[PDB]
């Protein structure tokens, strides 16, 4: 219905705003673009489903997220990929892990404070009806 499409458009506006605030944070620069094989050759060996903040923006605009839960699954994938690719005690690994945990925590904290629970419930109920 037209009212349901208005609901999903508001969700997209919200998700673009959250994603933009993550992408401009200097701590999260490493998560802003897809990993380039020429700069990180062994990445494809470890990471089966790559994800980054530019890919998240593309998915918003392709109407792939109908709930904030679906969006947070991709934020969580950005973080879990970073933890999997950076498991060692070396400081380069530990720095990326710290930033990945901060990305996850920051996204969840923004959503917990700024997303109305009834709005998310409406999105989920529309999704379950389709
Ligand atoms: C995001 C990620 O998992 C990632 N991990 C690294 N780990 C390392 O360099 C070594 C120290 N474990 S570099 C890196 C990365 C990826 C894209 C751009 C960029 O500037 C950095
Ligand atoms: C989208 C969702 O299912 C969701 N997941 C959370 N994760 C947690 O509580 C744990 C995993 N940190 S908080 C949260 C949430 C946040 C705001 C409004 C709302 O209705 C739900």
């Amino acid at each position: 219905s037209m009212q349901e499409e208005d609901t999903f458009r508001e969700l997209r506006i919200f998700l673009r705003n959250v994603t933009h605030r993550l992408a401009i944070d200097k701590r999260f620069r490493v998560f802003t673009k897809p990993v380039d094989p020429d700069e990180v050759p062994d990445y494809v060996t470890v990471i089966k489903q790559p994800m980054d903040l530019s890919s998240v923006i593309s998915k918003i605009d392709l109407h792939k997220y109908l709930t904030v839960k679906d969006y947070l699954r991709d934020i969580d994938l950005i973080c879990s990929n970073a933890l999997e690719y950076n498991p060692d005690r070396d400081p380069g690994d530990r720095l990326i892990r710290h930033r990945a945990c901060a990305l996850r925590d920051t996204a969840y904290a923004i959503i917990k404070e700024e997303l109305d629970e009834d709005f998310e419930q409406l999105c989920e109920e529309i999704q379950e009806s389709r």
